[PDB]
């Protein structure tokens, strides 16, 4: 028992982290096979970042201007190209530690682990979600760009995020490993503001199932609701609309606990309307929304990875 | 910016995890050099656990009864001995992935990372603290025993915890790597209950410094206090007494922010007396106590590890 915000084991990704320097800018790269992936803004100065013309800036760069170091050992760059907002640096040596992997573009509401790095070196690991406004709420300092987000299925690392930008409000924006930003964000230092940070309703319900499984049950009540009634309340509290697809995804947790999904929605409705009254659920005083239903099942059944 | 509950990169420890089976019991072991460390209750049946005589139970075990598997490959056990509440299984092959390491016995209030494992395989990683009642609040299911807790300093893993027991209240008890339990707990299935879970006051203050550094500042007020006055309030709220040693440890965060430690105590005092009034700090609705002052500095300055 117990239920904790848990990241994937980071070792397979640690093995892929390198340092990339272009001019006076150093950040991180991801070394898979004979390709190192990194944010294209490695080519920019700070001045450049207000209005960068990436194609033009790249003309002045040759393979030997990209300094790629794996631990203490330099890699030889034999080619480079820009794909969307990432650079792909071809190197002459395949990473011997390349795991099985995929590139995935995740949907808002999905969770993933981030291996925060500086100068190619791992600092720590934590769990994140892709917010409904396509930001993430991370922990990133200058030099952390190129840190990546990932999920693991047994032995296969699915990379889904690469860190590029901090907005003025202190939330974070980045790309998938094809170099496409999540949401409307761009790699320029400009006025771009995040929209409404809505709560991931299906994730809160999953976490309330997690609480029940772990003995925290004070919030179960005598009521039920419907999708349409519940969603009048979700709207008022900036919660995502609950859909029948969400209901179906919560089926296994419903079966395990014997609590109908709509009954748990009625618990959630009362918690939204009444507050926690100074009580806690799984050691939180607010409703946690960065556990997916798959996360809950995984943690509550003990799934492992090679 | 941003501030997250962050674990150490788990790779160096992943490399040390093995599976240990004795009879019909399987749990995890830690393979360092030519020794595999595991909870001595691997020798017990469930029946045994109400009143085990470990010395007597061990007489019936030989080296070949301890099945140790590292991934897909079996290790040969050439000796075994009991030290306190752990077994040390000597194997014929030094772990080729042994990191630089130490065994440390931590003090209450110190934090560490746990690599949760089942059948020798990593499941996930999360951050914990040694509570003032010598429990930890973990995420552990049947089969997770032998999972370990650790800190990393550059390239050296300091192992501090090995998981042994769940209490009936759903909190967790374990040993250092010399096999001595933290607190009063024993490896028997009995009536043993945790004491008061007091809040780690120095850690809350560190986290309030973290909040300020990250722009969350609504709780700074016009007041100050003294240690003795503050501690009348800590006592009322089951907070650890603040000491001059605690004040000294918070010195660097005080210097960085320009907020005197006692002024921040006066902020904390008002938060304890008044509540959060429905507000949040670093995305929490309660006062977080599982970040040390060293953790805050580390995360706020971007320290890394080889
Ligand atoms: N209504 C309160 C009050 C206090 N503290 C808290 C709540 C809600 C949960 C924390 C302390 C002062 C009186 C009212
Ligand atoms: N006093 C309240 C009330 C509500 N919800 C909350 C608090 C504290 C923070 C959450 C909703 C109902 C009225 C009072
Ligand atoms: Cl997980
Ligand atoms: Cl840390």
């Amino acid at each position: 028992s117990g239920f904790r915000k848990m990241a994937f084991p980071s070792g397979k990704v640690e093995g892929c982290m390198v340092q990339v320097t272009c001019g006076t800018t150093t950040l991180n790269g991801l070394w898979l096979d004979d390709v190192v992936y990194c944010p294209r803004h490695v080519i920019c100065t700070s001045e450049d970042m207000l209005n960068p013309n990436y194609e033009d800036l790249l003309i002045r760069k040759s393979n030997h201007n990209f300094l790629v170091q794996a631990g203490n050992v330099q890699l030889r760059v034999i080619g480079h190209s820009m794909q969307n907002c990432v650079l792909k640096l071809k190197v002459d040596t395949a990473n011997p530690k390349t795991p099985k992997y995929k590139f995935v573009r995740i949907q808002p509401g999905q969770t993933f682990s981030v291996l925060a790095c500086y100068n190619g070196s791992p600092s720590g690991v934590y769990q994140c979600a892709m917010r409904p406004n396509f930001t993430i709420k991370g922990s990133f300092l200058n030099g952390s760009c190129g840190s990546v987000g990932f999920n693991i299925d047994y032995d296969c690392v699915s990379f889904c995020y690469m860190h590029h930008m901090e907005l003025p409000t202190g939330v974070h924006a980045g790309t998938d490993l094809e170099g496409n930003f999540y949401g409307p964000f761009v790699d320029r230092q400009t006025a771009q503001a995040a929209g409404t940070d809505t709560t991931i309703t299906v994730n809160v319900l999953a976490w309330l199932y997690a609480a029940v499984i772990n003995g925290d049950r004070w919030f179960l009540n005598r009521f039920t609701t419907t999708l349409n009634d519940f969603n009048l309340v979700a709207m008022k509290y900036n919660y995502e609309p609950l859909t029948q697809d969400h209901v179906d995804i919560l089926g296994p947790l419903s079966a395990q606990t014997g609590i109908a999904v709509l009954d748990m929605c009625a618990s959630l409705k009362e918690l939204l309307q009444n507050g926690m009254n100074g009580r806690t659920i799984l050691g939180s005083a607010l409703l946690e929304d960065e556990f997916t239903p798959f996360d809950v099942v995984r943690q509550c059944s003990g799934v492992t990875f090679q």
